[PDB]
């Protein structure tokens, strides 16, 4: 998270770690509850390729990473069909737990849109994660979760800033439509936030906007966070997570 | 180049090498001479963002790197138009000599292929370069240009390849039809050798088949290398190359 | 420390890390609170050459670095004079903090040995820290301070031992007479222990022998870990350290 | 080397390159040729630990490393038995090869000091070597031999400036005896030449009053460049090289 703040021990009950197995479970992606034994990701932290279920772990929410750690093994790994990377799109993925998890005031899932929530430029949105706090600058110890409210954008504005200085030719489409753009050159997600959430407050309820996908960089000029449009994906998402 | 070898003296007279500028003039991807003053390369290598000539060089056949060097400065750089990624697409690109070139025996052009060749799958093709000699370790010095021989293989069955050990659904197109694939488990191009010629000698001619593009790592389990497909790109070649 | 395990938080109350300015607060160095207002560590790790205090801090017991960190200034470094590097000797330095610290059963200091005391070989000891757990491999988070049960042995074994495949004359002294040894191949300290205590249960009374030094590589065979013998610097201590 | 530039091929016809075997034969330390069947070197380049002398290859004078090896196996390998850290002194060695080399003008041995050689202050020198161009600077490719002259100081202004800004005390000597001081800010030899010759014209004949040893970085303030003091070890050189 480039730009934010420690966030308060009684925010985003829904973040969770990814953790691969090796030298120790370390973190390599974030993700987010959003039912007792379903963690919603994105599908370049998972795939393309098929992994070892084994060496995979998830950490519910947690104030500093590694501490407190109560890894919960993982039974299934299910990555949208359309994908192969982020740039083209369908970086979305879902992850089931072998057990389901017991909810709380600290611990509880996130809310997904209904699938005409356009979330406009104006809207209050924050994305949290133990991501870089800058380009190649890892989040140091003790690893505390981080938040930062980010500018939404419209896709047609982004996707003109990342023609600016490129060779690509205008007409050539990429921030796609199952995309959503946010943040500026002081607020934006990095290296480690993937597959974390980007959410908004609508009418007092959070909805899960976006997953973290990917950039050029973080908070570079002209170079606006991209991320997952959730809402694209809820009937997929549906095919395995129950209403 | 894994598993090849080092090229004799007077093969491969189109090899070229890129130089960036910094400490010294570094190797960062291969090229082919296409025209006595035209070299073409793979997108990726040179974009999709602008760059400054200044800090580019061009570096002729060469037993090796660094040795005998000769730098030549660069007077444009045309990036295809509609690349942003090699996985999408359209990865090839052009660098315009500020001077055009003696050919000589030992320093010449490669012919391109004819619109209608259909280089068949298990033609005998040769790819060259100073790229890693495995996944993740450098050609060690004195550098000495590599080659490998490769087969090619069908579109299809390369896609399919991609397809085995991975999520994405067997109808999303992983390997697309402006791409050529090469290449098994003990032959292939890697890091470095991007940019390069993949030639075939077909009806005694050596023909440009493809420009190294991609790959997951190099020479892995059904991974094969993926090329730009040259033949595909040939109308847009002469649009800036004469004959 | 390799070998051994995490230390229950009621052990070793008197074990300190050594932190340096830099991106965050980061450890270098273990010491030991040897007086309310006395640190006792390695030379060299501030040293030989001329550090700056507003760099520096000293950060009390922790079971896990970082996490509960409470940094206090130093407001002197003192450096034996006749210090240059750990090979040659006098690898003991003294840190005295800015204000003494309210001793309780969980953190208080470490008693110095009499100037009589030998602390045969064969003895109890244990050394802790948070260094590496092995040559080139880091503690991993939530960096827990471990401790490890470790053999004394005799200073001319010591010096024979570091003699067995080396071209080192035999009758040239390696392991020094104000230098002590302890470990094997299984037990040892290592990179990020400097500075560290070396205690051992004496009468029923833990004394510091010792202070993490040097040694080649660590746990590895014929080269047992070498420590500052505390005994023989003991006047040099006392003359900043009240009684 | 830091300061220099590339040395004519006429000159220096007794430096060589010590290489160690791994994924090709690296340089690794410099020495020099004084017998068609010896090479003096650093003893820290080849101890104190005994080392498989297979893993172990001398180049002689090579206008670029790498470029044109011709790899000689080494017989024996002989270490002063005082050594055992440059700090501390007898940072010499001997080299047997398995065959003596036929000399020419292009490479011949170096002419050993007699034992009275002094090489006062203001009396010019050249180190010689394939080492780093500054602090953490490796020298590039095609990694030409470097050459530059340094400044020789008397041993007790080394000293003096090796206290300055130190804690050593003042009478505790730094710069040894059986050492040598030459270099300034802008002139040094630095890590990859280790081993290597400084060398000086005294009657009209090229002697080597040191060899590469250590030094607190490379070209830093009040820390010039440590060399071993040839004429303090004669007696033990001529204990296996013929006169
Ligand atoms: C993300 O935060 C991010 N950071 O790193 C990645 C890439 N990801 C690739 C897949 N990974 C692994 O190889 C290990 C797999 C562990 C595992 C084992 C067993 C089962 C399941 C899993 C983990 C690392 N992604 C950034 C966010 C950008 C924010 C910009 N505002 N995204 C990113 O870097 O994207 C592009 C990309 C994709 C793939 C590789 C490199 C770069
Ligand atoms: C290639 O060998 C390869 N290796 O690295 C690359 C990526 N390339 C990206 C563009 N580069 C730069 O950003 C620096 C530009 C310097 C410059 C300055 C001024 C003017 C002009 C230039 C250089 C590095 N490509 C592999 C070969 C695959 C073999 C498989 N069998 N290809 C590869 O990695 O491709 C996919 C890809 C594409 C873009 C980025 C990363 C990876
Ligand atoms: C020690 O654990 C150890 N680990 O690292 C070291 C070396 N030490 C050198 C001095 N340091 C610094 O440069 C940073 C100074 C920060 C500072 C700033 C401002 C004020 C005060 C301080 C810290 C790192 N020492 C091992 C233990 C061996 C155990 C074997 N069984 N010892 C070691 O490595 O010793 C030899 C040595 C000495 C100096 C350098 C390298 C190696
Ligand atoms: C020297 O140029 C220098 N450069 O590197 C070194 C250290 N040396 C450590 C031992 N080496 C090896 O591990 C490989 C052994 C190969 C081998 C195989 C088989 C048989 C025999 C040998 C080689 C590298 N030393 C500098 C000169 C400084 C000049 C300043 N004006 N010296 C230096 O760096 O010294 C301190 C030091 C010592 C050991 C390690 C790091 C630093």
């Amino acid at each position: 998270i480039v730009g934010g703040q420690e966030a308060p021990r009684s925010k985003w009950p829904w973040q969770v770690s990814l953790r691969v197995h090796g030298p120790y479970w370390m973190h390599f992606c974030g993700g987010s509850l959003i039912h007792p034994q379903w963690v919603l990701t994105a599908a370049h932290c998972v795939g393309p390729d098929v992994k070892d279920l084994a060496a995979l772990r998830v950490q519910l929410r947690e104030q500093h990473l590694y501490y407190q750690d109560q890894l919960l093994p993982v039974s299934r790994i299910i990555v949208h069909p359309q994908f192969y990377t982020a740039q083209i799109g369908a970086d979305i993925a879902l992850l089931e737990l072998e057990e389901p998890v017991k909810v709380s005031s600290h611990v509880h899932t996130v809310t997904l849109p209904p699938a005409s929530e356009t979330f406009p430029p104006g809207m209050p949105c924050w994305v949290t994660g133990w991501g870089d706090v800058d380009n190649d600058e890892r989040l140091p110890p003790p690893f505390p979760l981080k938040q930062v409210k980010v500018p939404i954008m419209e896709n047609h504005i982004c996707d003109a800033k990342y023609h600016l200085g490129a060779y690509t030719g205008d007409d050539v489409r990429i921030v796609r439509d199952d995309m959503l753009c946010a943040g500026n050159t002081r607020r934006d997600s990095c290296q480690g936030d993937s597959g974390g959430p980007l959410v908004c407050k609508v009418n007092g309820t959070w909805l899960q906007a976006g997953v973290v996908s990917w950039g050029e960089g973080c908070a570079q000029p002209n170079r606006p966070g991209i991320y997952t449009r959730v809402t694209y994906y809820l009937d997929w998402i549906h095919h395995y997570v129950p209403k």
